[PDB]
């Protein structure tokens, strides 16, 4: 997250760190959202790589023991059937990971609330992006969770020519684009938390940023619209 501030520890308890084994160590590669005690929601581009992955829940500082972490392996990865690695602009950047064990819920570990199917937010809706991704374009990962206030940019504006044009589809959410704050690499797959009826719900899964850089004016961070996938999500969890 570019232009963020440090999140307090129990602020966003459904946020997970998706990591892969690198030699003898594990590196954070993407964010995710805990949606069931044994199911995490993330972007399908984060699991394109056949690597060994684990999920870290109740995490705050990646380089230090917080005393709250739970470490779990990934037992099954279910990527959206239409996801195409060579076309992220086509959408379908969503994946579900079945965890090897059920995690324990406590104040640091909670389930993310999903929106009702087909819900579309009004332009300029108050949302926050959270993650340990790069803090500057071509910079380094954050050590502690960062958060940035990133209001939505509706479809008509986001798909206009000054913004993203045709790259953005109606199955996506745009947020930010002020040239100061944004999602960045390493934030992918993580949540876009939006306040709806007094509750924060996860309306987006971080998908992409501009090729030109993370924080670029008129190039909001683009998210997979979670409300477009509620039936798919439920059909996967019910049969696996
Ligand atoms: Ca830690």
């Amino acid at each position: 997250v570019v232009g963020g501030t440090e999140a307090q520890r129990n602020s966003w308890p459904s946020q997970i760190s998706l990591q892969y084994r690198s030699g003898s160590s594990w590196a954070h590669t993407c964010g995710g959202t805990l949606i069931r005690q044994n199911w995490v929601m993330t972007a399908a581009h984060c699991v394109d790589r056949e690597l060994t992955f684990r999920v870290v829940v109740g995490e705050h500082n990646l380089n230090q023991n917080n005393g709250t972490e739970q470490y779990v392996g990934v037992q099954k990865i279910v990527v959206h059937p239409y996801w195409n690695t060579d076309d992220v602009a086509a959408g379908y950047d969503i994946a579900l990971l079945r965890l090897a064990q059920s995690v324990t819920l406590n104040s640091y570990v909670q389930l993310g609330v999903l929106p009702r199917a087909g819900t579309i937010l009004a332009n300029n809706s108050p949302c926050y992006i959270t993650g340990w991704g790069l803090t500057r374009t071509n910079g380094q990962l954050a050590q502690t969770l960062q958060q940035a206030y990133l209001p939505t940019v509706d479809y008509a504006i986001c798909s206009s020519s000054s913004y993203w044009g045709s790259t953005v589809k109606n199955s996506m959410v745009c947020a930010g684009g002020d040239g100061v704050r944004s999602g960045c690499q390493g934030d992918s797959g993580g949540p876009l938390h939006c306040l709806v009826n007094g509750q924060y719900a996860v309306h987006g899964v971080t998908s992409f940023v501009s090729r030109l850089g993370c924080n670029v004016t008129r190039k909001p961070t683009v998210f997979t619209r979670v409300s477009a996938y509620i039936s798919w999500i439920n059909n996967v969890i019910a049969s696996n």
